RNA sequence: GCUGUAAGUAAGCUUUGAUCCAGAGAUUUCCGAAUGGGGAAACCCAGCAUGAGUUAUGUCAUGUUAUCGAUAUGUGAAUACAUAGCAUAUCAGAAGGCACACCCGGAGAACUGAAACAUCUUAGUACCCGGAGGAAGAGAAAGAAAAUUCGAUUCCCUUAGUAGCGGCGAGCGAAAUGGGAAGAGCCCAAACCAACAAGCUUGCUUGUUGGGGUUGUAGGACACUCUAGAGUUACAAAGGACGACAUUAGACGAAUCAUCUGGAAAGAUGAAUCAAAGAAGGUAAUAAUCCUGUAGUCGAAAAUGUUGUCUCUCUUGAGUGGAUCCUGAGUACGACGGAGCACGUGAAAUUCCGUCGGAAUCUGGGAGGACCAUCUCCUAAGGCUAAAUACUCUCUAGUGACCGAUAGUGAACCAGUACCGUGAGGGAAAGGUGAAAAGCACCCCGGAAGGGGAGUGAAAUAGAACCUGAAACCGUGUGCUUACAAGUAGUCAGAGCCCGUUAAUGGGUGAUGGCGUGCCUUUUGUAGAAUGAACCGGCGAGUUACGAUUUGAUGCAAGGUUAA
RNA sequence: GGGUAGCGGAGAAAUUCCAAUCGAACCUGGAGAUAGCUGGUUCUCUCCGAAAUAGCUUUAGGGCUAGCCUCAAGUGAUGAU
RNA sequence: CAAUGGUAGGAGAGCGUUCUAAGGGCGUUGAAGCAUGAUCGUAAGGACAUGUGGAGCGCUUAGAAGUGAGAAUGCCGGUGUGAGUAGCGAAAGACGGGUGAGAAUCCCGUCCACCGAUUGACUAAGGUUUCCAGAGGAAGGCUCGUCCGCUCUGGGUUAGUCGGGUCCUAAGCUGAGGCCGACAGGCGUAGGCGAUGGAUAACAGGUUGAUAUUCCUGUACCACCUAUAAUCGUUUUAAUCGA
RNA sequence: AGAUAGAAAAUAGGUGCCCGUACCGCAAACCGACACAGGUAGUCAAGAUGAGAAUUCUAAGGUGAGCGAGCGAACUCUCGU
RNA sequence: ACUCGGUGAAAUCAUAGUACCUGUGAAGAUGCAGGUUACCCGCGACAGGACGGAAAGACCCCGUGGAGCUUUACUGUAGCC
């Protein structure tokens, strides 16, 4: 499982091997929308509150089964364990030490 | 992160702990047993009290006001006391609902089987009603047995389709013994009574106050002598006070990378890793190592079942005589008429119900399948009682040589719904775009529906009626045929004309000759003008349980074999 | 506006009516009633291959033995001309 | 060397469909299905290649069965033929103008015709929104349709006096206590409910697209309450209160 | 019968609740599966002619019927001679 | 009714390139044998046949099939004495 805005690599589809920060997380269907990933061409129609139209290039979803954070240490893909400081559930790289979630 | 499904656009809410998820509490309109009166449920019309309002009237709010029950007081007829009867007050007393199940009663068919039918069978079944309880019924011997009693009850296996009952026909059909599940005995009347409340003169007596002891080795009072564990599941019956696991939220939880093909890999290939975890489901394809999890471990504020105790609350245990006394009355039991018991008023002894009769009190009474005499066993006519046992509307976890949308529920989808009927009731049809909605910006014809480009996508004969897309059926092309012919429409023989394969003594059409009246069912016999099918597709009929017989097979054999 | 309900009702009587067919309405349940009757019964080859007759039958278009088929043991000239 | 037509029927060997166990395999470098083909075995049937198709499925051995359809006037669903046939549901239309992509069929006008104890006006029962104004044209209208009892949007029903509730009761229905009843329940008194009847105070005109004894203008009437009263007068009788 | 010190009188002010109200109603909005030639209680109901609510024409007021255009054969149907 | 424009079913149906005569036959033939006749495809018409359609014979006979009714059939029975 990851957070709102860490970054992560992507292992699944067209795009692999590439980085993005998460920008949405949906949590009701696990599928987060990283950028740069996914890349859609949406035809979008002149109407009203949209003056005019086109074929808008937006991000679209991605299963959370196909992104991983990093080791904020070497950059390396890497599970996510967790720790009890203070009773907290912190999050920890699994090959590391504490791994930051801020934004 | 959120404001359900339901998309949206709008206003917002949230790290100050919300959103959500559990526990607990509060609000909970109207109808319905429906309960202030009425009524075509979800509506009308009030009495009373108290408050709001208005100068007042109209109006409104909140209690209350049904009927029965029981209890308690008032009052009290025909009538004199007194009773009906009235009139109040109180009380989580009763009503109604349901699980289409299970259980105990009251009532009780018929088609059917007997190859007819009446006895009998279906069957004490179905359907009705009345009670329940989570279980119920049954239960501690007037019981089997000739025993050496399982010493209460039930329930399972066997006895055994035996004994038996049967217009001795159809067909019904045990019980004991033995092997197991379960491991419970318990109180009241009767005698009698210290003391007392009331009639009696304390001589006799009444009582529910209470004790007393409840049983066949015959138990108890009696008279002696003697001595202070239970339990709320029967065995009296209430409830605080500490713990213990479990259950109505949850928490942590190992270990994988690279290339190849691809729209995407979990696949293939290579190299690793973890495993108390290689259950399972997701993920753009087939994942132990990506995600949710799994094994393992941990975890409740609360509100519950449950249980150890500590309290608590209850409280006599024996023997020996045996003179008297007591031990369940309109009862047993008999007669008549019926039911029940495997067994048909019959021997019905065992046992019940209606109608008449009608006993004994231990020196007694009942049973041992007409029966008696003797023997053996037991001690009725009062009561309570857990467990093993039956069932599933639910809830929780899981399983399936069970169905995969004409199946599986009627209902995978706003289904007991469309719809049908006055009503009881009856009752459908209907799942699948894609990985992602990326759901086709613009242009062109058209009023629009449509379409044709361009673009999205791996794919758009995946474009929303959307996966695959058969046949009947309808079209558009054409290679070969056909306008002198008599045709169950094929076969067999064959020229001509086109084509070229799963290359083999090849494919399509067919001038002309020979032969030739579909198929099913049913029949002595059917082209039959006997029957059945318009055509395509799907569905649609000797299975299963128990027992008997026979054959094959396999153990092993004067032995073989278990059932619960 | 009401009342009489199916073993019942109503009938100036026709077996007439009772929610479009009434010698006993409809709807459920016993219920898959029973049906010696008709119809249907679904893949292939190989081997053998009948009967439409007795006797008895509330029996005559049904059944039961017997005769006639088939399969497997056994018997071993018993069979036929 | 002999045998091999065959129905009721007996016997034997087998081919196929789903699922399960194990073993061994195939699969986006394209599975199952579907279609075509001139292929193989004695038959039930088995392969192979090429297209569509976009994920599962074969083979060996053995186990189990909802296992094989062409007929049951079978059931369900599709599609034929009859056939461009029958029918188009009592009747008088014609024409000018307009509207539109389109007009015998819609709007306006003139003429003509039909009813007129009614095809006219009201009002009940019943149906519930069909009512009105804009807009649309798939479907429904037995044709067409620019139209509508159709579809979309937004609207529309105003009462002291009208009809009911409120007041009364009939036929019936309920019925405390009560009578009778195997249970269930049936009957019935007092009392209630229940109009199709009895009793009850508003008339005219105007008014919009839709309402009007309802709204508004005019004028009224019936109940009720409050303030006041011009003197009714033991508050028994009264100005007068009454089951 | 009881009940009571009160309002009638000649005024002037106020208060009057719930339900139904659209629309069709001899009809294409109802009972007949249908925009069905059937059925559907009651009120008003004019003129000419007549005895008349008969008959023919018409007033008030509604309506021209949800398929048509041809040709005027057979044969049916309705009608006249 | 017929032609044209609009809309547009149904009963039925084993596949059908569906002739006549005389015969044969389950004994009354579009499908069989021998002959005779007949170019291919429509539209209006008639009704002889397809033992035409529609309804598992409104007659008849069977079923140890029903039902309703009758009586001095049997057995019983509410009720009455
Ligand atoms: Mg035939
Ligand atoms: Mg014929
Ligand atoms: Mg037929
Ligand atoms: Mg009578
Ligand atoms: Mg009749
Ligand atoms: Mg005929
Ligand atoms: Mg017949
Ligand atoms: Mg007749």
């Amino acid at each position: 499982h990851i957070k709102k805005g860490d970054n992560v690599k992507v292992i699944a589809g067209k795009d692999k091997g590439k980085e993005g920060k998460v920008i949405a997380t949906l949590p009701k269907k696990d599928r987060v929308v990283v950028e740069g990933v996914n890349i859609m061409k949406k035809h979008q129609k002149p109407t009203q509150l949209n003056p005019e139209g086109g074929i808008l290039e937006t991000e679209a979803a991605i299963h959370v089964s196909n992104v991983q954070l990093l080791d904020p240490k070497t950059n390396e893909p890497t599970r996510v364990g967790y720790k009890f400081v203070d009773g907290k559930k912190v999050r920890i790289a699994k090959k590391s030490g504490e791994e930051i979630k801020s934004n």
